[PDB]
């Protein structure tokens, strides 16, 4: 059903004719085993299709033309099974448009001491077949990953599927679409940026219709699908008195359902994955979409608030990215701080746009809706508290000549006093080393108050993205120390700075 | 004995044409001192010869002119007595084509509270003294080692020798001739490159003659020379029932002794240090070369496989680098592995060639030798063990505008069991921090399948051999993680892509 | 018959669905006209396909996409009918392989100006809509070409014409496959270089097969294919007394031919469309190929002498590049001076190897054969004069860390007097703008001796070849002077040197 089963990864097997041509037919022996034991037992993201073997230098060209051209092929594992001179690859790797990963490994476990022999010792070289391999990519500052182990070790599989889990996100990106309903927040810079480079370097691209595109299908639902969706939301969500049939905010709770239909059928046809909204610009809307927008984030949009387009993409992106695992991945902003020896916390949220993906509750839908900002009707929302544990906030920000990815590891804990006036859901972690440290290093690296938070991706995860699009990370955890952080900006600039 | 008695260091040291003949004469007085107590006491690589005060600027720029011209000057000792200001110093280090290190030294090993005058202070002040001569080294940007401390130190000695001992290989680089026989193996990468850059840069000369010259020498050794060398191996080595009389390949080694005296004569006539083979184009020899590259790498000729020029200088290099130490220096390449939890090991080898420098016995000699590989007569070959220790291997790759050495810390082991089919000697090492890293690490940094393994030299000496070249060194070993690693090949390209 | 017909070049029109889908309908219509009108008299160098028509982000990316599939495919020529959004092409772009041309032409030629009115301007409006596209390109960096001009506009079809040549050029060197038999003359600089990088840049691969696998096809030719070749020399060329049956050295010229049959069927079995030879190597073999090489170089293969790759590599590219053209492309040595007030000039050749396609004449197969150089039997070789007028001599040589390549507008002469014991076939010109300052400028240029002289090519041919595959030009014609040419040599510097 997902989006990784549109996809399969290649398995290509590297080796050359020197020996042969049954020495090849164990090599493929070998590799069919191999692929088959994965596909079947390593519960990895997506297929492992096994190719006929790369012996030559058309072979392997042959390859990575087809890679090209395959749409579902997301990436290449390749292994060396003997060695395989590099220059039969460069053709092929010139032209590769998708990613690579060496699997360093090996059919057998141990070294069979006592039977070895120069057959076998010319069978099985990877320990050099794939150093040779290592150097053309090297050579060629072409970032080529790789993971060392024997081919049923679970570590491996881990390190191998979480790269199967990038190259998958890569070609996602390269056809997501999103579709702002107006422009930027007036004065604001940090969710402004160049949308050409942004569609260069990752391919998703962004472009705006006007909001009374959207209000002609917002307006054009029917009743019978409006309180349709009105029933889906009784049935999910605790009615607060106010929201209730006989409740003076009823009515209320129509204009979001229609809101949720519109934006969800404009939606659809344009074929979007990603959306912004603008206060500054709701005219012929009822409310600001609250529910709606929510509720659309837990169906996979990505989103954020007021016009910002490179993390309402991000939250797509990591949304998708996040498929097949355990948690959340929500658009969030740094709302709020406690300060107390031991205790400094931050408290996440928006205006009304939290998504209930990272929530552990049954989730009161409750206006107390004053929203003096847009200047319309009281809106529905979903209140609800964040799960607790170990997460991540990532801000991809415009340098203006390169992106830069920042992220924040924290984690998340139970608020210790309730917040009975707040009618937003919460986030409430600790930032990762410290507050004042967290934040100083944060702020002296750029970085939004717009974040992605998320349960189920983590730092690892992140910087195999920032590898494979060729971008900087900040990272900011427990080891971060001022600095060593400031000295790594300073070196990174340089580095980046082509 | 050995080419240290060909080279010397000078000793230079650095005060004003003012003055006091008495200071002036009282300080040339230490300085015969210190170097005659170092040349007996200290058991340095080789000999300091000391050289007259440099006080002006016209003396210190003819010790300059000297140390240029004298071919068995291998670099400059300096030891800045009084206060030499370093304007003086300009002309001179300008030219200066060898190298230099800084020994900030005193007299005497502490400090006269009651016995200090101004006189005293007039002379022997190398505390401020040595600072200002380190500024117009860094404000130059030159190298300039710098060791510090009491003359007499133990601790200190040591620096400066291996220092001292660097310096003399810079030198015989520079006179170092390869020999190629035949082209690089088809298709192959890391052991292509350009020639003339490396000479540009070492200085070392690599140039091929005809597979068809040396079978001309091979096909002229007497029937009497061949024969006794044989009784050499008879006496050096364990013959197998096949290797020795009426075995039903002792032919194969007179071939193999032949061939051996053959290569032997030539490369002494061409004035040669190291050379390669091909197993690709062998026209008009008997077997490829095995038994005689084993002998010949330990009789102090570098060479490496199938054409590799780079790997076969660098073992010549490293194996003239440890004359006078304990332990081997050999060509190896990574051949295949053992995964076992803790116990991750790499089998090192090649198709025959590999130095009896490393062994652990009296070395086992034996035909079983169908080598597939190339296609003729079973070759000699010695099998052994590699000894129980601490050692490196070492590869230097050309990166298309900047040459990249990686060294990677290994723990060389006991093979747990007897190897009885194998027909080639074996080195067995755990790789530093573990195989994993060890081996992902040196693919991302690219890193030839060939090596120079050695028991003798340490990271630290291949440390100062990449300064003294101005390549970047890159350090596989213990203190390993793959995010600084990382960090510092992006960093160092940006420093050395200059 | 030629390889131009083995490719095809796209025609692709783009435009958007804002007026259509019946303003589409036109635009195809022109489209259709303006291809077939193309195709049918404008004499271009191979086939245009009209592909459909890119009006969306998916069908511009869907027509890239198959532009790297398709092999024949060598570059595409995009005309912009009309506005067509250049965020469309991005993604398309950045996955392109091939290259790009825009014709910047409409279909009118005249503005009709009585008539013209909103349907029309709005149609036809490549002169905004080709600007959009300019700026994307530009802001990539990615090198399109263009030609402004009406559709039947003879000047354009050249320009197109001539870039269309290119493209196959670039496509073609994609498959060239070098074969040395041996390595570079020892000792000599220029005709060493960095394999892999070449291949990496150009695609074309050097590989070194032994001398001896040569001659044993050179010595396995059967007399019945040797006297057959030895009746086609008899045939085609003036034999001189020496070379007639009875002649002292008719022998000879039976070696020669089993050289040709021997390198033409290594040649065509090994798949191969250059190669090189050197004169320290030529064990086996009777004689030093020369005319064999000669022919070979006339049916087609490029070829360089002593080791030279670069040269033979390049000459091949010229031929293939001079498909269908006036004139000659051959390997040479810049030989000897001649030097007077108004009359100073150049004598080309080698010790054999110059390629009879630049002749005149009915081509004398003389011996007068002593080649000390090599160490061989006398060898044949086809002396002959070279063709008068313009011509250029290029020289790819390689700076370490990039390539640059050199070329010489010259003007070939007829010699005054004869060259009555010179038995090797001439070239003699005057290069622009003089010897003096012609030869001083190649000298400060680097540029090695080895060249490969054209007729049929010219300056502004390799002026798209340079672009094409992004290398500097260094040029040398009339316009050239030292002061200018030296702050050039330094500004690319800079720029090419990342
Ligand atoms: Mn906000
Ligand atoms: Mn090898
Ligand atoms: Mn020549």
């Amino acid at each position: 059903m997902t989006i990784f089963d549109n996809y399969e990864v290649w398995f290509v097997i590297g080796s050359q004719h020197l020996y042969g041509p049954e020495t090849l037919r164990q090599v493929t022996q070998h590799a069919e085993h191999v692929v088959n034991a994965l596909n079947t037992e390593a519960k990895l993201p997506c297929k492992l299709v096994l190719k006929p073997l790369g012996t030559t230098p058309d072979e392997i060209t042959a390859i990575c033309r087809d890679a090209n051209y395959d749409d579902p092929c997301a990436g290449l594992v390749v292994w060396l099974h003997t060695f395989s001179p590099a220059k039969m690859w460069i053709n092929g790797l010139t032209m590769l448009n998708k990613p690579l990963l060496q699997f360093h490994t090996q059919f057998n476990a141990a070294l069979p001491w006592d039977s070895i022999d120069m057959d076998f010792m010319n069978l099985n070289q990877t320990a050099h077949g794939g150093r040779e391999f290592g150097f053309i990519g090297a050579r060629m500052r072409q970032q080529h990953a790789v993971v060392t182990g024997h081919w049923q070790d679970k570590q491996a599989h881990e390190r191998i599927g979480s790269w199967m889990r990038q190259a998958v996100s890569k070609q996602d990106t390269r056809h997501l679409k999103v579709c702002r309903f107006g422009d930027n927040m007036r004065e604001v810079a940090v969710t402004d940026g160049d949308k050409v480079a942004a569609q260069i370097k990752f391919g998703f691209s962004v472009n705006t219709w006007a909001v009374g595109d959207l209000v002609q299908v917002v307006n054009s639902i029917s009743d019978g699908d409006v309180n349709a969706l009105v029933d889906e939301y009784e049935s999910c969500y605790t009615m607060t008195p106010a929201t209730q049939i006989h409740g003076e905010k009823r009515q209320n709770v129509l204009e979001a359902a229609r809101i949720e239909l519109g934006m969800k059928r404009f939606l659809e046809q344009g074929g979007f994955h990603a959306f912004t909204t603008t206060f500054e610009d709701l005219h012929g809307l009822k409310q600001l979409p609250g529910l709606a927008v929510q509720r659309l984030m837990q169906q996979g949009y990505g989103f954020a608030g007021e016009g910002d387009w490179k993390t309402a993409a991000l939250l797509r992106i990591m949304k998708v990215m996040s498929t097949g695992l355990q948690g959340g991945t929500s658009f969030m902003e740094d709302y709020t701080y406690h300060f107390e020896k031991g205790n400094d916390l931050v408290l996440g949220s928006h205006m009304l746009e939290v998504c209930p993906s990272i929530a552990v509750e049954e989730k009161p839908i409750l206006d107390v809706q004053h929203l003096g900002i847009g200047g319309k009707d009281d809106p529905a929302r979903l209140i609800f508290n964040t799960q607790t544990g170990p997460a991540i906030v990532a801000s991809l920000i415009d340098l203006g000549d390169r992106y830069r990815l920042l992220v924040n590891c924290i984690d998340t804990v139970k608020t210790p006093h309730s917040l009975p006036k707040l009618p937003v859901a919460n986030a409430l972690w600790k930032a990762q080393p410290d507050l004042p440290t967290a934040s100083e290093a944060w702020i002296l690296a750029g970085g939004a108050h717009h974040t992605v938070f998320s349960h189920a991706l983590n730092l690892n995860d992140m910087r195999q993205f920032a590898e494979m699009h060729d971008i900087e990370i900040t990272v900011i955890d427990n080891d971060t120390r001022l600095p060593a952080f400031k000295d790594a900006l300073r070196w990174n600039e340089v580095y980046y700075g082509f």
